[PDB]
């Protein structure tokens, strides 16, 4: 289990997020949501110039899987998934960009709905978490684990879960004021309303 500190910035962002009272937090799927449409295009612009990139899946889809028992809430795709690097690399480099350059949007204006437009709207999931784990297999390289509180710091580890072939798992461990997103009537509600054009399939796994 190896430890990492997050770029200055983007441990900024996170605990701003984390600590902060917000009116629209359930943005937070919509962003999530949108990774993982395109974390889908790139695996499949692979495919089309290489077949066998698909060995690992060729379902292209997303998946919502609320779960009251853990309080949490989890969103998965058949993406193409990240290596070790890209995942340490992604969640600690691009940020200290554009996790700046939203935060200086912030005090210029904009209101935390816009995070999307500085490629890193996954931060917006500490709206509705404390805890943010993320599971990732890509082509290449192996099964890994991402997780985070905002504490500065981010843990990367090999997944010794349930393997997945292919693509991103994020696992948000709710708040304990934020219970409501774990209700299938809500989940559907608000992927109705900011989703609708996803171009994948978007499956709801009630309980
Ligand atoms: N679903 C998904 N597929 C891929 N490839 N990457 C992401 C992903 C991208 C990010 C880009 C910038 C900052 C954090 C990120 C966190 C994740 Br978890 N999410």
């Amino acid at each position: 289990v190896e430890t990492f500190a997050f770029q200055a910035e983007i441990a900024q962002l996170m605990s701003l997020i984390i600590n902060t009272f917000y009116s629209n937090k359930e943005i937070f799927l919509r962003e999530l949501i949108s990774n993982s449409s395109d974390a889908l295009d790139k695996i499949r612009y692979e495919t089309l110039t290489d077949p066998s990139k698909l060995d690992s899946g060729k379902e292209l889809h997303i998946n919502l899987i609320p779960n009251k028992q853990d309080r949490t809430l989890t969103i998965v795709d058949t993406g193409i998934g990240m290596t070790k690097a890209d995942l340490i690399n992604n969640l600690g480099t691009i940020a200290k960009s554009g996790t700046k350059a939203f935060m200086e949007a912030l005090q210029a204006g904009a209101d935390i709905s816009m995070i999307g437009q500085f490629g890193v709207g996954f931060y917006s999931a500490y709206l509705v978490a404390e805890k943010v784990t993320v599971i990732t297999k890509h082509n290449d390289d192996e099964q890994y684990a991402w997780e985070s509180s905002a504490g500065g710091s981010f843990t990367v580890r090999t997944d010794t879960g349930e393997p997945m072939g292919r693509g991103t798992k994020v696992i948000l461990h709710l708040k304990e004021d934020q219970t409501e997103y774990l209700e299938e009537r809500r989940i559907k509600e608000i992927v109705k309303k900011h989703s609708q054009f996803i171009g994948y399939p978007i499956t709801l796994f009630v309980e």
